[PDB]
């Protein structure tokens, strides 16, 4: 399709450029289209970012069924997500930097947490807000960190991918143990 | 001084804009100096935030003593940094995104934590590299998700900034416990 193959191009630029660096000359060009086709689907470089993000969210959201009675499960899932999408990854924090309905799955999955709490399933210490927030910045700890990622190359004992996939997991296991 | 009213000024418009969205004009401005002038101590735009950065870096560096008997104390202690200090995140962040030393105090890291599994106070069946990824990822937990920390606004039983500070030392201390 067109709109589809705008959005796949535009997708690349965002996680390249962020949003200011996006050339919608480029997303066109690359989208196999011209300026004025873009500008029917989208108002602006701007409502097309916002679009892709959207997009994007929804897309994880639904990867990202939440289940309190495996969370290191939870964070295996959300690791692959940005193993498999390493650009998903860039394309949100440039959004974070640039800019500065998802609240709403958070809402819900911290009523998800509260239960898990109440049927005696994870510790009633924790805040979910807590749980929530550090199981997310675990998973995108290979994201979030390139430099020691870098370091890693062959200071790992076990280079493969799953390896860092483990440690993770496992490290989740240590801080909510599963049931 | 005037190196440091530039650089001071540099900070602060790093932080908001990038590389890329920085103005000389606006640091100069705001140094209380002129274009012609910051450009006596630095090359270019680029030069400068290299300047920056480095000087950041090492500001951390020596705030950042690891010590491998103590990691949940270790997590605590980056966390107030950047408690302290917000926009050396964003300033570190527009870098990883915009351009994509240390390595060195990290070969030397990964040496103290091999260290510390020899000598039988952190877990020998863990990679050290995981290890100090995980634990810097844990403690920019809020820096690194500002959607959840909106959330937590009053969705947190304890609003109190030192509450989250709790939580991810003792989450710290789920995955590697103090011997």
């Amino acid at each position: 399709s067109t709109r589809q193959r705008i959005v796949a191009a535009a997708k690349e630029e965002f996680a390249r450029h962020g949003i200011a660096g996006a050339r919608v000359d480029r997303i066109a060009k690359q989208a196999r289209t011209s300026k004025e086709r873009v500008y029917a689907y989208f108002r602006s470089k701007e409502a097309l970012y916002a679009h892709v993000a959207e997009r994007e969210t929804t897309a994880l959201i639904e990867a990202t069924q939440l289940d309190p009675a495996d969370l290191p499960g939870y964070a295996g899932i959300l690791f692959d997500h940005f193993a498999a999408r390493p650009d998903h990854y860039r394309l949100i924090t440039w959004g974070r930097l640039e800019l500065a309905p998802l609240q709403a799955t958070i809402a819900g999955k911290l009523d998800k947490l509260r239960d898990a709490q109440r049927i005696g399933l994870l510790d009633p210490a924790w805040d979910p807000v807590d749980v929530l927030a550090l199981i997310n910045q675990i998973a995108m700890t290979w994201a979030g960190q390139p430099e020691i990622a870098a370091a890693a190359a062959d200071q790992a004992v076990d280079p493969s991918v799953t390896a860092r996939r483990a440690a993770l997991v496992t490290a989740v296991e240590h801080m909510f143990p599963r049931p």
